[PDB]
């Protein structure tokens, strides 16, 4: 289907038997969520925007259900102020820009 | 056109004669670009972002054009890591995300 820019695009993910709610993000090369505790490994990364950088923990091969579809891919973990789905998991459900 | 997301959607913008590159941002409500000088009055702007809050400067009604269509509208000018275009100006040359 086709998502009108007119508002936030706001899609709900299931990641980690939950439910959170995030914006499709073209700006944003990686998922960044809100602290939530996932499995397996991470690395610490430092991630810079507008305001400057954060500390998050990254974690790999993360298995999230957005729009229907059951993606794999990196997600961010820490205190980022709005919840982001980034172009490291939305090529994978086929989503490009249009116009 | 279609814009994939492997890569960062950096496009050529054109603002005040000169050229330069931008990012599509769909997570982002306005554009803001990097220092430069654009003419009339300016009002301040509070946005926050991924690191905190910032001052910018809020231009109004400025002609821009992205990947060579032309918009007219509110431009923010401030400590950005990267030129963005937001919703405000995707939505005046009817860009959208499909999938
Ligand atoms: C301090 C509190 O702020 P806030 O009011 C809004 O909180 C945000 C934070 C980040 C974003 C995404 C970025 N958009 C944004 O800043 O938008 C600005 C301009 O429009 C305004 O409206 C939305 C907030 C203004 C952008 O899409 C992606 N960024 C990169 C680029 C902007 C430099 S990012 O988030 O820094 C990022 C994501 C993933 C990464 O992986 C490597 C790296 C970096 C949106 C909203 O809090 C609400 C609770």
């Amino acid at each position: 289907p086709q998502i009108t820019l007119w508002q936030r695009p706001l899609v709900t993910i299931k990641i980690g038997g939950q439910l959170k709610e995030a914006l499709l993000d073209t700006g944003a090369d990686d998922t960044v969520l809100e602290e939530m505790s996932l499995p397996g490994r991470w690395k610490p990364k430092m991630i810079g925007g507008i305001g400057g950088f954060i500390k998050v923990r990254q974690y790999d091969q993360i298995l999230i259900e957005i729009c229907g579809h059951k993606a794999i891919g990196t997600v961010l973990v820490g205190p980022t102020p709005v919840n982001v789905i980034g172009r490291n998991l939305m090529t994978q459900i086929g989503m490009t820009l249009n116009f």
